[PDB]
Parts: C-alpha cells; structure tokens; sequence
C-alpha cells in the first residue's frame, strides 16, 4: 500500500541536519523526522553522518537520506507491503541493512521510514496513532503519563559548570494531564524568578532542552533551586524530583569527574562509591524518586550495588540503549529497574516496542524519552500513551520541539474525554 | 463549508499559554496556533490574557478560547461561509468584535480562526498554502525569501545587559534557500565557538529566539562577534547583518537607555541624535544593511530624519504594528522604508495582506516575522512565499519553533522544483 517514499535533510532543534521522511499511501502524506542525542552512549545504533568537514562541520545526513531514496524506498514500494504491517516492514529494512548496529543504512535512515510507516498504518486502520501503537504493543488500555520536565540543564546540554545533565520535576499528584502541565509551567516560571533573584539575569538563559542554565557547580544547589521553586509555586505536596546524571559523559577511566567542564584535573575525580554517597544524600534531603544513568554505561558493578540499596526508580539509558540484548543483561544483573525508551537508540518502531515489552514483562518501569536534539515531530507523545508506561520526559516547558509533544499529549487527553486515565502516583507502573 | 470550529489552550515556546484552533470542513481538520511577542508595541491589537494571577502568572488564555468556542464558532458555522472567502470571514469577525483593537474577543482569538480558515481554503482549492495566499494577495509569482537569523539575543529576549534586541545574519549571497540555511547554520555554529573562546561556555546558552546570550553590554561587540563568525565560517562574501533595536523598550521620557536592564540612572541616557550617530558608526564599521525600530514607536521625528540619512533599509515594527492606518502615516512622512509583518499585531490574515500591499505599493520592502513567543505552527513560511516579500526573520537556526518555519521553507523550495526562485541579494524588492 506504500505508493511512494522520499527523504530529505532538515534541521533539528540545535541547528544540525537530520532526516525527515515523506511516505504516501492512498490515504495521503505521512511525515516523520528523526531526533539526535548529544550525550550518546557508545552502544547506540549508528547515527550515520556524512563527515564532510566542509559541510555542517561533518554533520550532514545526505548519505542516510540517499540510502532511503535510492535503496529503501524502491524496495518497500516494490514489495507492495501494507503500512499496517510494521514488523514485516521493519524486519525487511533490518535484513536489507544486514548489520548488527544498522551501520550500512544508518539507524537514522531506517527509523525515519519506520516512523512514517507507523503513522500511515494508524490512518489506514482509521484510528488515532496512540491507539495503533497500543494494538502493535498488545495493550488494551491507554493512559496519560506523568510528564518529567527538565527545568535546569547541565552536563553536555548547557554551557555551565553543572556536571549532572537534567534536573526534573514530575507532577505525580496532579489530577490529570492538563493540571500536570499547569504545575510544570507554573513551577518553571517561578524557578526563573528564584534563579534570577539569587544569581542575576545572566543565569536565566536556557540550555538545549529548555531548562535554565545557571552557572553553578553544585548539583545539590540545582536540587535546592527546584525545591524552592516548587514551594513558591505552592505544589510541594504534588511534585517529586527526577534526575538524569548522564554519568557516561564524565566517566574518567573508572572514576567520575563532577567538574568535567573545567580544565582537566585528576585530583578532583571521585570513586563510584563516593558518587553513590552523593546520590544517597540527595535522596535523603529532597523528594528525588528517580535517577537515570547514575554510573557509566559499562560500570556494571556500581549499578547493581546502588540499585540493590536504593529504594527508588533507577533508569538505564546509555546502559541499555533501548536494546533488548543490553536490557536482558540488565534485568538478570538487576542493574536498574526502569528503561529510558529512545526509539533512535535501536532504530525501529518494532524493536522499540520489543524493548518496552521486555522491560515491562520483567516488572521494570519505562520512561519514554526525546533526544536533546529534537524536531517538530510528536510521535513519542502517542508512543508513551499507547505503550501505557505512565512516564515521559520530553523537555522543560520551553522550546517548541518540547512543547509540540506536551501540546499533543493535551490533545490526546482531550480526545480521550471523560474516560481519560492519568498515571499520577502510579507512574512507576500504571498497570498492577 | 465550515462544519466545526473548536479552540483550546496550548503552550508557546516560552511555556506560556496561547490559542490553538481546530477548524473542520468536509476536506478535514485544519489547525492553527497564535504567536505572542515580548517587546510588544503599545499600538498592537489586543492580545487577551485572563489576568488570573493564580493561574499561569495571569497569562492563561481561556477567555480568548471561550470567545471562539461560545461566540465566533457558532456564528461562522451558522453563516455557512466558504473557507476560501478569507476577506468576508475576517470582516465578519472584525464586525462582530466591533472594537478598534479587537479587545472584545482579543486579537489572539480572531487571528487563530483567521489562520485556520486560510489553511482550509488552500486545501479547499486543492492548491498549496503559499499559492492560496498568493491568490488572495493578487500575486502570480511566488519566491523563497532570504532568511534573517537572529543569532545573538539581547533586550527583552535574553538574560544579559545587551540592550539591543536582535543581531541577525542574512545570507543574501546564497545560491538558493537550502544553501541559505546551510550558511546560516554554519555561521551560527562557528559563532558558538567564537563566543566560547572569548567569554567561556557560560556565554553560549540561548535567549528566547535561539540566539546566544553572551554576558556583554556593548552592542558594537555583538556586531563584532557576528563579523568574526562570518569570516571564520568563510562567508564574508555572502553574509550581511541586520539588527532589531526595539528602541521602544528602552525609551525614557524622550531619551534612550542602552543599559536599561541595569538599575536605572538617567545620567546614562542618550538623545535620539546620539543614538542615530551610534547606528551610523555601526553602518560605517559593519555590513549592517538593515535596522528595525531604531527609535521609539512614536518618536516620528527621529525616524524620518534617520531614514533620510542612513542609506539603508529601516524597518518599522512597533512604529507600524502591521496596521494600515499607522503605515499610511509612515509612508507619507517617509518614517521608514520597510514593514515588519506580524499577523498578530493586527489580528487577521486579510488586514495583514492589506498592510503588506500598502507597503509594497509605496516602494517599501516587507519582512515577514514570527514573534519571540512562537509555536510549532508554520503559517508564516507559506505567507512570506505567497506574498513574495523576499525577506523573513523567524529566528536563529535553533529551537524548533524557529526551524519548523525554516524546514517548511525548505519543503516549499523543494516542491517548487527547478522553477523555484530565491530573492538572494534582491531581498528588498525580489520582483524588480
Ligand atoms: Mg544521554
Ligand atoms: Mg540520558
Ligand atoms: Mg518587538
Ligand atoms: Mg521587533
């Protein structure tokens, strides 16, 4: 039923080239774009870049776009495969590439087509995208997730000293998704005043994901700022905190550098035990219920040890790279208890759904996520609703590559009407 | 032909509520959202806010949304008007409001419907949106504009002392629009390095429009940084500079405060002649070919005098507020020679086309513009192409509420194919 496929190079939220794909069926035009991370784990599927230093400093994706236009498209159009057959189409592309990490076509090439196919399939079935995703995942129910707003940005997403990547607020106590958005927005604007009053205007600019970028070095101060803003907005009893440390970014041959954005000096590196002690104090002093990538993507011993004594949600991101094989190892070792789901870390809609079901079958929570490099595409909004994970992180309530997702979730809630369910306090596992 | 209209509150790029409208015809659903400025001139049509300080700091727009749902929608649905009749529909709404500045419904309520009607009209005719706009404007030819990227932010859009609002680069020398995008992005990325090297990473976070927000005070330094980035990127031959002073933001009882973000002190204020000479020095030392709002919105004397002696494009923004009545006075006094076109400053597509035509008929250039508070809506991309103005400013190539428009422009150029035209160095008057 695929009449035509055409790919093109567009710009992501950081001004870098990325892949966009147009797919046509008798039902019309279906478009999707591909996100790109900044703190990408070594095990992520290959994001194929041109590496032509004269063009976009080597970041062009004309090669990936060409693999689609010259190879994937003609093949998919010939096979006359129906758009509702996501798995068959994804497997075909995976077989055509033939590599473990999608290094021939590029995961960005295959995902772009994979996403466009998924949207087309939904329309073909005459049902909303989230309902289509739900059918593909075998879910009867659908639910609105608690949003996790990254309101203070650090690490590789901002020009400050702050080593840890993301400081998030989750309105688990909200009555529904629209109130969750209200809480998120009001806390964010109050936080702007709190930071301005304490650090000045120069501290109120934003990072890649829309969070403020005060030039502080202390991660604890970031948490204190959140606590103050939450209090000022009056939602202390409805908001908990989440963090993405992105520890692989400051891993230094066994130790960790919490001041990695300053000229290198080994005298300040700390051990994973010392790093864990810091997390323990955070959990003690603030309502931190979730920590993502607390250690390096392959520092397996530290992960197991911390999760065993933590009491909270521990999210694997670079550890698991939305990859069934890495996830399975993590489940067996009890490395963590939550999967960060990033479709472009594995490269296809089908594999992403398999990663999600694998995590869930093992009792893990799943948090759907954007990449620091986003586009106006809103696929993940329907994805998290259809997969019923109950949690999604897709930015601070600032910069439209983030609001496009939150806005779409508002539209999904409205469409669901009075029967719309919201994860709320059951965000870790809206099932049970 | 309008079957249903339903409005809702969504979020803009700053995380503030704004209006979104869904409009249905037998051809389907058409959706549009409304932008919101920060440095808004006093003569702009009313952007209606709820002013309930307990909700979104007083910035909700539920009243505007209600004006559409309980008043405008049923009126339009009853009249059974054809969506291609833009002028009749806009006029009906203007008449229903009955006020000079659309303060009964709010310009945001009227514009939301106006835009959605326009999008439905194009599909009704089975023609691309820019073509429909071309038709409504009475244009046969269509052309890609030169993009003006606000790559360094100041004034009310950034956290720094920098008083002047926007520092833009225009790749007038590009071969086509896509190369214009490539040049814009490459210079932007080179600039991040130039700033980082001189002021450190903390100076590379971004303001509301995606431009870097360095901690500097001197506007000349802003220009100097752009020049360095342009040279470093190797495009000194293809890039010129534009500025948006937004002088109305620092107008102080007759004089001007170039440090208005620091604690007040009249002793630092300068006179309009001093400000005019400062611009002239800028025009002398840098490739500045365009300056927007060099003086206060009602400092008519200074405008006329400067426009007559500067030798460059002088853009009226808060001076004209996309208002034919203000524009008429400006043409008669030769207050400026270019119109900044902001649909939300007047409130309807029709008045916007009228304002554009009035300016163009008088030899004025016209630069289509976004607002500092944007959404994922891409209407102005088709608008500038359909109006053949030859120039558009819709942000730095950072933050998707900006790239959504640029990406759409890339899709239009692609769709136009071999017969695509680009204003290039003739941006001020693309159709000779
Ligand atoms: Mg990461
Ligand atoms: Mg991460
Ligand atoms: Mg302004
Ligand atoms: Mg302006």
């Amino acid at each position: 039923s695929i009449l035509k496929i055409h790919a093109r190079e567009i710009f992501d939220s950081r001004g870098n080239p990325t892949v966009e794909v147009d797919l046509f069926t008798s039902k019309g035009l279906f478009r999707a774009a591909v996100p790109s991370g900044a703190s990408t784990g070594i095990y992520e599927a290959l994001e194929l870049r041109d590496n032509d230093k004269t063009r976009y400093m080597g970041k062009g994706v004309s090669k990936a776009v060409e693999h689609i236009n010259k190879t994937i498209a003609p093949a998919l159009v010939s096979k006359k495969l129906n758009v509702t057959e996501q798995e068959k189409i994804d497997k075909l592309m995976i077989e055509m590439d033939g590599t473990e990490n999608k290094s021939k076509f590029g995961a960005n090439a295959i995902l772009g087509v994979s996403l466009a196919v998924c949207k087309a399939g939904a329309v073909e079935k005459g049902v909303p995208l989230y309902r289509h995703i739900a059918d593909l995942a075998g879910n009867s129910e659908v639910i609105l997730p608690v949003p996790a707003f990254n309101v203070i940005n650090g690490g590789s997403h901002a020009g400050n000293k702050l080593a840890m990547q993301e400081f998030m607020i989750l309105p688990v106590g909200a009555a529904n998704f629209r109130e969750a958005m209200r809480i998120g927005a009001e806390v964010y604007h109050n936080l702007k005043n709190v930071i301005k009053e304490k650090y000045g205007k120069d501290a109120t600019n934003v990072g890649d994901e829309g969070g403020f970028a005060p030039n502080i070095l202390e991660n604890k101060e970031g948490l204190e700022l959140l606590k103050t803003a939450i209090g000022k907005a009056g939602y202390t009893d409805k908001v908990v905190i989440g963090m993405d440390v992105a520890a692989s970014e400051f891993f230094r041959s066994g130790k960790y550098d919490l001041d990695f954005k300053s000229p290198d000096d080994p005298s300040r590196y700390i051990s994973p035990d010392q790093l864990a002690d810091l997390y323990k104090s955070f959990i003690k002093d603030y309502p931190v219920v979730s920590i993502e990538d607390p250690f390096d993507q392959d520092d397996w011993g530290a992960w197991q040890k911390f999760t065993a004594s933590a009491g909270i949600q521990v999210v694997g991101d670079d550890l698991t790279v939305t990859n069934p094989k890495r996830i399975a190892k993590a489940v067996n070792e009890k490395s963590c208890n939550c999967l960060l789901l990033k479709v472009n870390q594995i490269g296809s809609v089908t594999e992403s759904l398999q990663a999600c079901k694998l995590a869930q079958a093992n009792g893990w929570g799943v948090m759907v996520s954007h990449r620091s490099g986003e586009t106006e595409d809103t696929f993940i909004a329907d994805l998290v609703v259809g997969l019923c994970t109950g949690q999604i992180k897709t930015g601070a309530p600032c910069r439209s590559e983030r609001l496009a997702k939150y806005n779409q979730l508002l539209r999904i809630e409205e469409e669901l009407g009075s029967k719309a369910k919201f994860a709320g306090r059951n965000f870790r596992n809206p099932l049970a």
